[PDB]
């Protein structure tokens, strides 16, 4: 009883191109009655907004089994820590997990009245208008107690003029300043891995993507088929230099359909 | 003949105030012709900025003999690097000093433009207005061949309220971002080391530092004689596990009078 887990971006889509096939792909997989979900590191967007970017390139998927980083750190904050006051730096997408747990949030601005120093979890994913005054108050926390959580590792993503630094450029310089160990929740982490358990309980999971660090990593560490495709930013050549080696090779998502169908 | 090299916070001062016998010992060497500089890993501020600083608490030196990281990283770039537009990260000290190259600057407006494919280096020092804009066009510039620079090292440095992060917390998320080695300028890097090297020929140099990992590690890796004084932040158990050892410890730099009589 096979489950596919797909990363987004490079995977099921390329920016804002569609790939081809991937429509028939997902009918398929509800024919054949096969479990799926997507699995994306980036915390800046909910499940629902991602469900929207979906639609947009041509696929019809509800937002229940779209897994943001986000939303596995909330899941994660749960089951593993205490409730407390939560610092944010990050996108829409996290905040609105982290209010969503309800353990209350403190503001830059009551930050800067001092309320750091109440703070108990600091959590730290791509935030687009990060500024020094965000990192000193997130440092000073942590520095006082506060959890380090990470949403995801990546050192980078793509931007518009080029590749753009990731929440794993904002974590490293607060692991600097802090001198403290992040907890990182995404892929290829485990807190990811736990999500993903939570939702196909006995399942042999299958994991699809393009990226060798994260995705593929991610597979190999927790006994996942390792998956990857050539539409994103891995190539065959990538592969050697890696320390993670993909137990399948294919061209797109769209190739998932007859290596399913001949077993 | 001997030149004293001081590190500044928590050796002739802390924070606000003048350590006791600074003052003496100040004029003593300036009496005696004994040559002198201040080095500090902050870029932050100009040397001007400093000497009116250590004037108020009855420091009075000459801005020339205060050697910021912005001052040793314009020095070590018109030596060691070919000339070419600069994109800074950093405070008014790094900026002016950038400036003073005459190389030619890329501001945010003209990155906006796509001007940061035109940046040949990249300068990086401890910026209080840092924002993830800067972040961007440094990490594009740098992974498009711009020279990675890092004035110093820290990881942290003393905040009103408490650690702040330090200008080696920001150059860590561009490592990161770019996977380039960027190259520090700043104590114990032998940049700062050639600077003061150069502007005291001839002279037996003294370190006088209050850090076993950066002033004393600086000292023991260049042959500077390593001076710790203990009104810093390193201790005399901290010297236990430290990699590199003071030749000499002295409870303030007070106590260095007698050595030059
Ligand atoms: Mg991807
Ligand atoms: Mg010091």
């Amino acid at each position: 009883m096979v489950a596919i887990i797909f990363d987004m971006d490079g995977v099921l889509y390329r920016g804002n191109r569609a790939i081809p096939g991937v429509r028939e792909l997902i009918e398929f997989l509800k024919e054949r009655g096969i479990p799926f979900a997507f699995l994306t590191n980036n915390s800046t967007k909910t499940p629902e907004m991602y469900r929207e970017k979906l639609l947009k390139m041509g696929i019809d998927v509800s937002s229940s089994i779209i897994i943001t980083s986000g939303l596995a750190t909330r899941l994660y904050m749960s089951k593993h820590l205490d409730p407390g006051k939560i610092f944010v730096i990050g996108g829409e997408g996290l905040v609105k997990e982290m209010q969503a747990l309800g353990w209350g949030i403190v503001t830059l601005d009551e930050a800067r009245q001092g309320s750091w120093k109440e703070v108990k979890h600091v959590v730290v994913g791509l935030d687009p208008d990060l500024t020094y005054e965000k990192l000193k108050y997130a440092t000073l926390a942590i520095r006082n107690g506060a959890t380090f959580i990470g949403t995801n590792p990546d050192a980078t993503l793509p931007g518009e003029e080029g590749i753009y630094p990731g929440a794993g450029s904002i974590i490293a310089a607060l692991k600097v300043a802090t001198n403290v160990e992040p907890i990182i929740i995404g892929k290829p982490n485990e807190p990811m891995y736990e999500v993903v358990r939570e939702m196909f309980p006995g399942e042999e999971l299958w994991m699809v993507g393009d990226r060798l660090d994260t995705d593929i990593a991610f597979a190999k560490k927790f006994g996942m088929k390792a998956i990857m495709v050539l539409t994103g930013v891995s190539s065959l050549e990538d592969i050697k230099k890696s320390e993670y080696k993909p137990d399948l090779v294919l061209p797109s998502v769209y190739e998932l359909i007859d290596y399913l169908k001949t077993l």
